[PDB]
């Protein structure tokens, strides 16, 4: 297990091979990645919200989440989507980077990105995608404006109603 924006993830099913590569972001801005290639599946716990994720190579396959509101829902949504190194994610960015921690060092590439959408979601949400969605009983979808709906979700997210 590991820790990622709150969250405790355990894997519980895939493996990746890894590999280094270099982002740009929409302000020129040059980041330095570490993309784990394969399918992987993973819980996420946190203090008001659960999830399950399986992920590919730069893609968010499938995201169920169950939290206490709306707000434990995003914050969530927002780990998972940057979590899953998207390049939708990556092209989500604005202006630049240079979050530091709590000694005051230069936060690595994967927490320049999440402490970026922590401040702000609506880009990310907005650029992520929808579709349509089944009516499967206990799941319903979520708009990128945190609206439920039951015909509609942003890609790959489902919110549990257990
Ligand atoms: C995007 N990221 C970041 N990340 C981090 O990379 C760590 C795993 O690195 P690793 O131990 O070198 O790879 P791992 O798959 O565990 O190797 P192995 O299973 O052979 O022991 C995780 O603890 C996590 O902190 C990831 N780890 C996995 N498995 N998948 C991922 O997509 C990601």
């Amino acid at each position: 297990s590991f820790s990622f924006g709150g969250f405790t993830f355990k894997r519980t099913s895939g493996s990746s091979v890894k590999r280094e590569e270099e982002v740009l972001t929409g302000n020129l801005q040059t980041l330095k990645i570490r993309v784990h290639e394969g399918y992987e599946e993973f819980t996420m716990v946190g203090r008001r919200a659960t999830a399950i994720l399986r992920k590919a190579t730069r893609r968010l396959i499938q995201l169920i989440v169950s939290g206490r509101d709306e707000q434990s829902i995003a914050e969530a949504i927002i780990v998972a989507m940057v979590f899953s190194q998207e390049d939708c994610m990556i092209k989500a960015v604005r202006g630049d980077l240079n979050f530091v921690n709590r000694a005051n060092q230069r936060l690595n590439p994967m927490h320049q990105l999440l402490r970026h959408f922590q401040k702000d979601a609506k880009v990310l949400f907005q650029n992520w995608g929808v579709e349509h969605i089944d009516n499967v009983m206990g799941m319903i979808g979520i708009l990128p404006d945190m609206t439920p709906s039951t015909e509609m979700s942003m890609r790959g997210v489902r919110i549990s109603k257990m």
